[PDB]
């Protein structure tokens, strides 16, 4: 195993210092995060994490040409964060970021002046950190793309992000000191992983001949599933498939030539909307699966964290329960169930329950609620992996009339993280009449105990209708949103600027497996809301 190789291997796990410096503003606040404290950086080694990515943007800190200097307040602040994690015994990645859609981009009809930016900015980065550890390493251009005459991607694009990996080769390798055997990280175009994009990554390695490069790749999960359209509510065979054919070819290509992979981002795309609109179950599901897939091919992965996974005012998760799968899949896989939920109706009689789990290679060892062990045979049986609640467990666990989480039940194994049931009891929900502005429109709904899972669109006379109309199953909060404490379910002005004058049909889907039915009479401003 080389030295670059132990390097990036020692990187494992990575964490993103996201929406900060690469806020496109004034300064790093100006994407609602506060300004860099040393007790983040202290938690984020503190939680186990080995690597941090500081991604920054720096078209609005930049001085006019020909020198283009860097703000020196924002400068030394980048710098002192850098120093901190460095204190921290991190690996730290600097890059560009935002910079390049924001003017590297336009490099075919603008290429004097994107190439004297970039070289100023790489010169100037080059010097500050020229004595600083190896441990910090850079990174050319953050998900670099071009303008499409036809599409993205075209022949020249190529040959310009070549360029940039070049001149950004030689301007550090130039500099000298720390910055010669510095490593290097280049990503392929929009940092995406088809085999052409690698193979080309892969020329530009050979080319420039160095054994410290390290390559980079971006992954958000599978879209329709990581933005919740077209019905991939679940993490099915696609989302798998999908991760295990993306990482077999960036494994091939890179990692089994020796040339190192940083997973530089990662994370579910939805989550630029809400973590909420991904089913905690599958979303657990979706990481532990990845992330065993990235351990499996010696793949360095790096959380996207734009301040919605780690409290930067508390220092703690958000979503414990996320962090802690995260935390076990760093050392090995973790059982999971069909569902993170178990659906009791509340005017039935109670019966046993069956669950299906997927061991992953572990065993149960335990059952617990609110940390007391549950009894075996009374109140819980276990055939192969399919789990039984014993209907008098269920009862006890329970309140007649009171709808909605009632109790966890908590699954112990051998090894791995604990995996949480909520136990739902549930009743029908059901939906009001209502009537409003396209702008204003919201069903007053009862949840009772159930959740949306998805919502689909139809005209009257079948046709689809709303955005991506290719799909009856429109996009989780774009086009519609659950709100939970306030009792209904808002349709967005995005879901009414793409429907015709028309009745429209609406299939609420929820995770109990109910569906509902509800209909849409729009006409101009206004629309009517029928159970």
């Amino acid at each position: 195993q080389t030295d670059i190789q132990s390097y990036v291997a020692d990187m494992q796990p990575g964490w993103n210092l996201g929406n900060t410096f690469d806020a496109v503003g004034d300064d790093e606040t100006a994407w609602g995060n506060p300004r860099v404290t040393r007790e983040l950086i202290k938690t984020i080694a503190d939680e186990g994490y080995k690597s941090i990515r500081i991604p920054v943007t720096w078209e609005n800190q930049m001085g006019n040409a020909p020198d283009y200097t860097i703000n020196e307040d924002f400068f030394s602040r980048v710098e002192q964060v850098i120093d901190w994690a460095l204190e921290e015994d991190l690996y730290v990645m600097l890059n560009l970021h935002h910079d390049s859609w924001l003017w590297i981009y336009n490099m075919e009809h603008n290429y004097d002046e994107v190439m004297a930016k970039y070289t100023a900015l790489w010169e100037q980065l080059s010097e500050r950190f020229q004595g600083h550890s190896h441990k910090l390493m850079f990174e050319s251009v953050n998900e670099p793309r071009f303008t499409r005459d036809w599409g993205e991607i075209q022949e020249n694009h190529h040959a310009f992000l070549e360029e940039l990996n070049t001149a950004f080769y030689h301007i550090v390798r130039e500099s000298g000191g720390s910055n010669t055997e510095r490593p290097l990280v280049l990503p392929t175009l929009e940092t995406a992983t088809s085999q052409d994009l690698l193979n080309r990554l892969h020329q530009t390695m050979k080319d420039l001949n160095d054994p410290n490069l390290i390559a980079t790749v971006h992954y958000y999960g599978f879209w329709p599933f990581s933005v919740n359209v077209a019905g991939y509510t679940r993490f099915e065979e696609e989302t798998q498939q999908d991760i295990i054919d993306t990482f077999n070819r960036v494994h091939n290509t890179f990692t089994a030539n020796g040339i190192p992979v940083v997973l530089g981002e990662f994370g579910l795309l939805g989550f630029d909307t809400s973590t909420d609109v991904i089913q905690q179950g599958e979303k657990l599901k979706f990481f532990e699966f990845l992330i065993h897939h990235l351990n499996e091919r010696d793949v360095t992965h790096m959380l996207w964290d734009n301040g919605q996974h780690l409290n930067r005012e508390t220092y703690s998760w958000y979503d414990q329960e996320f962090h802690n799968m995260l935390k076990a899949s760093w050392e090995g896989r973790s059982a999971t169930a069909e569902s993170n939920l178990i659906h009791v109706r509340d005017g039935e009689p109670i019966r046993d329950q069956d669950i299906q789990l997927h061991l992953h290679g572990n065993e149960l060892t335990g059952l617990q609620v609110d940390g007391d062990s549950l009894a075996l045979g009374e109140d819980y049986e276990l055939a192969g992996d399919v789990l039984t609640m014993k209907a008098d467990a269920l009862t006890a666990l329970m309140t007649p009339g009171e709808l909605g989480t009632n109790a966890v039940i908590t699954a112990q194994f051998n090894s791995g993280a604990d995996w949480h049931f909520q136990l739902q009891n549930v009743d029908e929900p059901t939906l009001e009449n209502t009537e409003g502005s396209t702008s204003n429109f919201a069903i007053p709904a009862h949840f009772n105990g159930d959740s949306v899972a998805t919502m689909e669109a139809v005209y009257a006379n079948g046709e689809f209708a709303g955005p991506q109309n290719w799909t009856s199953f429109k996009e989780f909060g774009y086009t519609f949103s659950p709100v939970y404490d306030k009792g209904e379910i808002v349709i967005t002005d995005a879901f009414f600027n793409e429907v015709r004058d028309d009745d429209i049909h609406l299939t609420f889907h929820f995770w109990s497996g109910e569906m509902v039915e509800y209909t849409l009479s729009k006409n101009g401003n206004h629309v009517q809301g029928r159970r």
